[PDB]
């Protein structure tokens, strides 16, 4: 694939987000849930992929959860109790804004789990996953990847942005320089939960039109193999 102009984006944004709709149709009518995963740096582009892929489709069948540090509340469970409680029914959508996986990123980065506790996070993962894909659950992963030029760009911007600045505190700042540790973190949760039934897919963010349309055509390309998988052929539902 090539880079397109923004007429030509915006007519292959449109046609990619026609199939996601018509995609949660058929999740829907088949009674498969989907779980989405967005995982990447701050400014890494998640929140808007995450609007383009969605804006389409019916309200009614799916919820965007942007998941923060857990409240004093949640903690009085295991750490994967607040993302049971928002799991999707059968044939509905979750998008997770960040995620479980928090615990071997930010949660293993800032010493909030100890070593014990990341360390072993990674297999408890994998077998939840496991336990939701091999019944009624397609589960996909992202990582929206942005190198550490772009983010500083994009920082200067939500600096200037009346709509953002508020949000933008010194501790993002400071926190840039991280950077090298979440990405070793990173690099290690791909090599241990990066599964056949539970995809990672890295997206070349750097570019946020090129990343929309990424994360919808691997959004539809793994739904497709999936139904394919469980004898289903996705088709137009719609008309
Ligand atoms: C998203 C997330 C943040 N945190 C922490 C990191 C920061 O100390 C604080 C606020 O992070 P945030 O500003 O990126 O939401 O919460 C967790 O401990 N777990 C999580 O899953």
């Amino acid at each position: 694939s090539i880079e397109l102009d923004k007429k030509m984006y915006k007519k292959k944004l449109k046609v990619l987000q026609y199939e996601m709709l018509n995609a949660q149709q058929f999740l829907l009518k088949n009674k498969i849930g989907l779980i989405l995963v967005f995982e990447g740096m701050d400014a890494a582009g998640k929140g808007g992929a995450i609007k383009r892929l969605i804006e389409r489709v019916d309200p009614r069948g799916y919820v965007v959860h942007p998941i923060s540090a857990p409240q004093p509340h949640e903690l009085r469970y295991n750490y994967l109790q607040r993302f049971w409680r928002k799991l999707p029914q059968h044939g509905q959508i979750a998008v997770f804004d960040r995620s479980w996986y928090g615990r071997v990123l930010v949660e293993r980065i800032e010493g909030f789990a100890t070593k014990d506790e990341w360390s072993r996070a990674y297999e408890e993962i994998n077998n939840f996953e496991k336990i939701l894909t091999a019944g009624d659950y397609i589960i996909i992963k992202f990582w929206l990847h942005v190198s550490d030029e772009e983010q500083l760009k994009r920082f200067k911007e939500r600096e200037q942005n009346p709509y953002k600045s508020w949000k933008l505190t010194d501790e993002d700042w400071r926190n840039r320089e991280k950077s090298p540790q979440y990405i070793e973190a990173a690099n290690e949760m791909f090599e241990k939960t990066d599964k056949k039934n539970a995809p990672w897919v890295l997206v070349a963010g750097n570019d946020k039109k090129y990343a929309r349309v990424q994360v919808l055509q691997e959004t539809l390309a793994h739904i497709e193999r999936e139904a394919l998988k469980r004898g289903l052929h996705l088709t137009n539902v719609l008309d």
